[PDB]
Parts: C-alpha cells; sequence; structure tokens
C-alpha cells in the first residue's frame, strides 16, 4: 500500500546496503520506520513491486516487516520495521558484546523460527546469510531481503549448497544449507566462511565435498545442528521443523 513521503520524516543516515540508501525515520511522527532507497537499474521494479504485494501478507515476530512502499517517485521507497542494532554481521563482529554460547544459539532459534514460518507458507529466501539478518534494540535477530536475489539486476558461494554450485538446483534444502552456514558464522563470530579461498576456489572444494569446521564457541550438540545441513544428500537435510525441535532441545 503507497505510503505518502509527506508522511515520512529522515532522522538518521543508517549507511549502505542492497540496493543503496537506507535511513532511519518516522510515519506520521507516531512509528519507527527504515526506508529503503532504491537505486536506480539495480532492481527488476515492476516483478518486485507485484511480489511486494504477497510480502506485505507475509507475518512472523522474528521476520523484518514490510509497511509498504512510495512506487510513485524517482526513486521507489521500501518502509520497513526499524532495526535498530543493524546488521548481524557487523553486531556479532563488535568484540565489545562479549556474547554469551546462550546467546548465539538464541540468535539461531530466532532465525530459524522466522524460516519455519516462511517454509510452511512455501516461501524460498534463496539468500539467507548474516548480511541480509537484521538486530533490534532488544538484541533479537529477524530475516530480511527474503527472496529479493530474484530482482537483482559477487554472487553467494559461500552459502551455497553443491547441487546449486554444479547444476543451480534451489529448494527448501538450499535455504536449509544456508542456514547451516549461518549458524556457523554466528559460533564463528562473524568469520568469513572459506577465507582462505577465493569464490571459485571455495566453490571447487564444497562440490568435493569440504564442510565448515567446528567453531569453538559451538558445543558437539550444536555442530551436530549445523553439520545436519550440510548432507551431500538433499533430502538427507533436515526441515526448518525439525532444526528449530533440535536448537529448543539444546536451549535445555
Ligand atoms: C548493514 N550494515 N546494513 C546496511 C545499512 C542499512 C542497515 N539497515 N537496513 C535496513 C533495511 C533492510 C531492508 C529493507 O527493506 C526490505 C526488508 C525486507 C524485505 F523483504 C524487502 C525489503 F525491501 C529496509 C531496511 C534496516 C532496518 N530495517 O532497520 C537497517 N538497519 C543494514
Amino acid at each position: 500500500w503507497e505510503i505518502d513521503p509527506k508522511d515520512l520524516t529522515f532522522l538518521k543516515e543508517l549507511g549502505t546496503g542492497q540496493f543503496g540508501v537506507v535511513k532511519y525515520g518516522k510515519w506520521r511522527g507516531q512509528y519507527d520506520v527504515a526506508i529503503k532507497m532504491i537505486r536506480e537499474g539495480s532492481m527488476s521494479e515492476d516483478e518486485f513491486i507485484e511480489e511486494a504485494k504477497v510480502m506485505m501478507n507475509l507475518s512472523h515476530e522474528k521476520l523484518v516487516q514490510l509497511y509498504g512502499v512510495c512506487t510513485k517517485q524517482r526513486p521507489i521507497f521500501i518502509i520497513t520495521e526499524y532495526m535498530a542494532n543493524g546488521c548481524l554481521l557487523n553486531y556479532l563482529r563488535e568484540m565489545r558484546h562479549r556474547f554469551q554460547t546462550q546467546q548465539l544459539l538464541e540468535m539461531c532459534k530466532d532465525v530459524c523460527e522466522a524460516m519455519e514460518y516462511l517454509e510452511s507458507k512455501q516461501f524460498l529466501h534463496r539468500d539467507l546469510a548474516a548480511r541480509n539478518c537484521l538486530v533490534n534494540d532488544q538484541g533479537v535477530v529477524k530475516v530480511s531481503d527474503f527472496g529479493l536475489s530474484r530482482y537483482v539486476l559477487k554472487f553467494p558461494v559461500r552459502w551455497s549448497p553443491p547441487e546449486v554450485l554444479m547444476y543451480s538446483k534451489f529448494s527448501s534444502k538450499s535455504d536449509i544449507w544456508a542456514f547451516g552456514v549461518l549458524m556457523w558464522e554466528i559460533y564463528s563470530l562473524g568469520k568469513m566462511p572459506y577465507e582462505r579461498f577465493t569464490n571459485s576456489e571455495a566453490a571447487e572444494h564444497i562440490a568435493q565435498g569440504l564442510r565448515l569446521y567446528r567453531p569453538h564457541l559451538a558445543s558437539e550438540r550444536v555442530y551436530t545442528i549445523m553439520y545436519s545441513c550440510w548432507h551431500e544428500k538433499a533430502d538427507e537435510r533436515p526441515s526448518f521443523k525439525i532444526l528449530l525441535s533440535n536448537i529448543l532441545d539444546v536451549m535445555d
């Protein structure tokens, strides 16, 4: 639904992400909103605005909510839920936080709750990673940019299963594999997966079967969960419903 840009007030610069400039502001002084301004030529706009009608019908406490769009201008704006602590990759990298492993397992729980919701709606994320995850004033992790890789006009080699790398075979089981890499990202405190390798070198190793080592902060019970996401046989990989159950068991 077409938010009138007169309702919007811009107060803080939040920097740049996928498709460009992001800002913090208020809608009619009341609500805290994030405003993404779409850099021209970077997106398939008509296809996006069309999907945005169905993305607004989506709703989960751990999914960044879509307040609407401003597609009557040049450039077009996307209005969403305000996430004060920004990108999870930067939030994890800030060593001062002195995170407990229980805070890290709860980051996985959160994301997994958003992924179980998406999975049930048969909605694929296609680009699940800590860079597409946001953190709010309370330290909660919410899933963002769900399916935006479909409209983007540098590929996520480090989060891609072997069937995607050699054959481009996307499914629930591609998001499952990506989740496992994201669980590793969290426990490794924002470490770049397969950092010693280039995009092509990292892709070759994955196709052969090299898996991400156990991050020291992760217990064997934790590593078993993320390691079950990296099965060569996609059918052997659990669903987000199975993963969540396992996270909740380990929680205890
Ligand atoms: C990191 N570091 N970054 C880059 C700077 C901006 C920061 N930030 N971006 C947003 C944000 C993210 C996505 C938005 O638009 C969406 C969201 C979901 C979706 F499915 C489609 C879509 F277009 C809008 C704003 C926020 C924020 N929401 O607070 C922040 N902090 C992150």
